[PDB]
C-alpha cells in the first residue's frame, strides 16, 4: 500500500523541526518529542498510519512516497562506517523515521546489533557478509527480520536518503496473505506453530521458528530463506512449499529519496535485489529502525522508545 505524501512536505517539514538536531545525544528525549508531534500529522496520513498498524495489509507494507528530504548536495557524504557519530546533525528522513515510527510504537535497539544503536544506516560496504545490510553486488535473500528473535520487532523501517546511482536496487517484500492461498491445507496445517531449527544472524551468535502461528485463517509469518532449517522431510517439503508461494507473491519497491518504507516484519519477508556501488561519497543510504508494539508479547512494560533489548532466542 503506498501514500504519496507530496502536499505534506510543508506541515512535515515543520513537524521535523520541533525535534531536537542531534538526536543521538539524547534519543530518548528526541523520540519523547516525535511522540508529541507525531499527534499532529496531516489527518489523512495519520489515519492511514493507524489503520495499517491495526490491520496490516493484504501486501503487508505501507510506502509512504514524497515526504521530505534533502538535496543530495544538502545530505552528508554518504557513511562509510557504523555507528553514526553521536554528534550528527538530524536528517529530514531520520526526522521522519522518528514521526511516523512513534506514530506506530516504540523504536528499538538490539545491544548485539550494531553497537546497539537504534537508527541503523544502510549503505554498502566492500567485503560485505552474505548476510549483511552492507551486500550490495549480492542478492540478499529473503528474511523476516529477526524471525528467531523472541522480542522481534513488529515493524522494520526504511527511509531512502540516496537510492544506488543507477537506481537498480529493488526492495522485496513477500506478503503471507496473498502466499497463504496458495498453499493447500495440508501444508498450512503442517506449518502453522510448528517450531522449526532456525539459526541466527551473525550478531547474535538454538531458536525454535515457527513458520506459521497464530490464527489459523490469518496467520502471521516467520520466514527466513537462509537460516530456517528444518529437520523431517515432511517439514523440510512444507517450507519449500512456503518459500515458492512466496516468490510467487513476491512485490518490488524501488526506494528512492523521500520514500519510507514499513515493513509489516510478523506477515512478511523481504529482500534486495543486486546493485553495483561507486564508492564516490554517493552511494545507496537508507536510515532503519525497529518498531515495537503491544502486538503479541513484544512487551512487558516500562519499555520506552529508545530501549536497547538484550537477546533471547525463541524456542
Ligand atoms: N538478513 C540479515 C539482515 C541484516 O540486515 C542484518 C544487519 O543489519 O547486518 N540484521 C538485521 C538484524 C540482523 O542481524
Ligand atoms: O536495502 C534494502 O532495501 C533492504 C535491506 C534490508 O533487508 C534491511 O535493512 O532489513
Ligand atoms: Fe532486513
Amino acid at each position: 500500500t503506498s501514500v504519496d505524501c507530496t502536499a505534506y512536505g510543508p506541515e512535515l517539514r515543520a513537524l521535523a523541526a520541533r525535534l531536537p538536531r542531534t538526536p543521538r545525544a539524547d534519543l530518548y528525549a528526541f523520540l519523547d518529542a516525535a511522540h508529541t508531534a507525531a499527534a499532529s500529522l496531516p489527518g489523512a496520513l495519520a489515519t492511514a498510519l493507524d489503520t495499517f498498524n491495526a490491520e496490516g495489509s493484504e501486501d503487508g507494507h505501507l510506502l509512504l512516497r514524497g515526504l521530505p528530504v534533502e538535496a543530495d548536495a544538502d545530505l552528508p557524504t554518504t557513511p562509510s562506517s557504523t555507528p553514526a557519530p553521536e554528534d550528527r546533525s538530524l536528517l529530514t528522513m531520520e526526522a521522519m523515521l522518528g514521526l511516523v515510527g512513534r506514530r506506530l510504537g516504540l523504536h528499538t535497539g538490539y545491544r548485539e546489533l550494531r553497537s546497539g544503536t537504534v537508527y541503523h544506516d544502510v549503505y554498502p560496504s566492500p567485503g560485505a557478509h552474505h548476510l549483511s545490510s552492507e551486500t550490495s553486488e549480492t542478492l540478499l535473500e529473503f528474511h523476516t527480520e529477526m524471525a528467531y528473535h523472541r522480542l522481534q520487532p513488529n515493524y522494520v523501517m526504511l527511509a531512502c536518503s540516496r537510492a544506488d546511482h543507477e537506481r537498480t536496487a529493488a526492495t522485496l517484500v513477500a506478503s503471507v496473505r496473498k502466499a497463504l492461498p496458495l498453499l493447500d491445507e495440508r501444508t498450512r496445517a503442517r506449518l502453522l506453530d510448528r517450531r522449526m531449527p532456525c539459526c541466527v544472524d551473525v550478531a547474535f551468535r538454538i531458536a525454535q521458528v515457527k513458520p506459521l502461528y497464530g490464527d489459523a485463517d490469518d496467520p502471521f509469518l516467520g520466514y527466513d530463506r537462509e537460516l530456517l532449517a528444518p529437520e523431517d522431510p515432511a517439514d523440510k517439503e512444507a517450507v519449500a512449499a512456503l518459500s515458492k508461494a512466496l516468490d510467487e507473491v513476491t512485490e518490488a519497491v524501488y526506494l528512492e529519496p523521500g520514500d519510507l518504507l514499513i515493513v509489516d516484519n510478523f506477515r512478511t519477508t523481504h529482500a534486495r535485489t543486486p546493485f553495483s556501488p561507486r564508492w564516490d561519497g554517493k552511494d545507496r543510504w537508507l536510515h532503519r529502525v525497529y518498531i515495537r508494539t503491544d502486538r503479541n508479547g513484544q512487551l512487558s512494560g516500562g519499555e520506552r522508545a529508545g530501549d536497547v533489548v538484550a537477546f533471547t532466542p525463541r524456542g
